[PDB]
């Protein structure tokens, strides 16, 4: 919609207020100019067609029950373009500034959170198990994260490419979540996930196998559910980018982290220049030593480090 461009006040999923950029035409819209070509969040009211209608608003401030969900939504939407726009200079996830759309409210007691190719969209959550989901930013930088590899790797969602295409989003919704601070962990959910149950997540990077996760390749999963287990065998790759920031022993073999801002150079170099649609572990991981060597030099401390957390994974 048209107007002038303006800022709100708004309380999260988690109870806290913030600041979101709004569009005044009659109602104020959860409409962000500033960002783009924008960012839009829309109300699914409950329903599963979509988008829903643009979030209308009378007076500028988010601080009903219903608004929660989009506050934070429209908010770390917005800080998600900001790490890809001022870390990897990405202009949003096509490279050119592409519209950003976010559905709240979808369906009833939805306990997930999805891109459907064009859009994102988040439940509610069942209230025991799931909180609304956009009150975590690992989930929406995570979410986010599946629009920007399906515009450069194409990362195919099954077996091997498709549990990379998981770890990719992981990885970033997790560097995300420590760009924007506000207690960054290795784990994935925790914010929105089983309220009033503290200290667990739905995914764990540091330790996969918390959570019944694969943490080395021989404990790959090679059945049916999950599309081949690309939620599962995540957690293969999901280790070795731990282990590629932090450091560790793992199964006997050490490996010397680099911190979390390689990590993120290396494997955007990745996905953008090195991989394709079709993928499996062992390019991930030539392709995550090329751009070590590109970044860091044949013989780099980073070349090193990249190689041992591969071997620590068991990755060839
Ligand atoms: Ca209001
Ligand atoms: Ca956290
Ligand atoms: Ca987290
Ligand atoms: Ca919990
Ligand atoms: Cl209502
Ligand atoms: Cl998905
Ligand atoms: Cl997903
Ligand atoms: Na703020
Ligand atoms: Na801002
Ligand atoms: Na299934
Ligand atoms: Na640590
Ligand atoms: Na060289
Ligand atoms: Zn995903």
């Amino acid at each position: 919609i048209t107007g002038t461009s303006t800022v709100g006040v708004g309380r999260g999923v988690l109870g806290d207020q913030k600041n979101i950029n709004t569009t005044y035409s009659t109602y104020y819209y959860l409409q962000d100019n500033t960002r783009g070509n924008g960012i839009f969040t829309y109300d699914a009211k409950y329903r599963t067609t979509l988008p829903g209608s643009l979030w209308a608003d009378a007076d500028n401030q988010f601080f009903a029950s219903y608004d929660a969900p989009a506050v934070d939504a429209h908010y770390y939407a917005g800080v998600t373009y900001d790490y890809y726009k001022n870390v990897h200079n990405r202009l949003s996830y096509d490279g050119n500034n592409a519209a950003i759309r976010s559905s709240v409210h979808y369906s009833q007691g939805y306990n997930n959170a999805f891109w459907n190719g064009s859009q994102m969209v988040y439940g509610d959550g069942d209230g025991q198990t799931f909180i609304p989901l956009s009150g975590g930013i690992d989930v929406v930088a995570h979410e986010l994260t599946h629009a920007v590899t399906d515009y450069t790797a194409g990362l195919i969602y099954q077996n091997e490419s498709g549990a990379i295409n998981e770890a990719i989003s992981d990885i970033f919704g997790t560097l995300v979540e420590f760009y924007a601070n506000k207690n960054p962990d290795w784990e994935i959910g925790e914010d929105v996930y089983t309220p009033g149950i503290s200290g667990d997540s739905l995914r764990s990077m540091s330790d996969p196998a918390k959570y019944g996760d694969p943490d080395h390749y021989s404990k790959r999963y090679t059945g049916t559910q999950d599309n081949g287990g690309v939620h599962i065998n995540s957690g293969i790759i999901n280790k070795a980018a731990y282990l590629i920031s932090q450091g560790g022993t793992h199964y006997g073999v050490s490996v010397v982290g680099i911190g979390r801002d390689k990590l993120g150079k290396i494997f955007y170099r990745a996905l953008t220049q090195y991989l394709t649609p079709t993928s499996n572990f062992s390019q991930l991981r030539a392709a995550a030593v090329q751009s070590a060597t590109d970044l860091y030099g044949s013989t780099s401390q980073e070349v090193a480090s990249v190689k041992q957390a591969f071997d620590a994974v068991g990755v060839k």
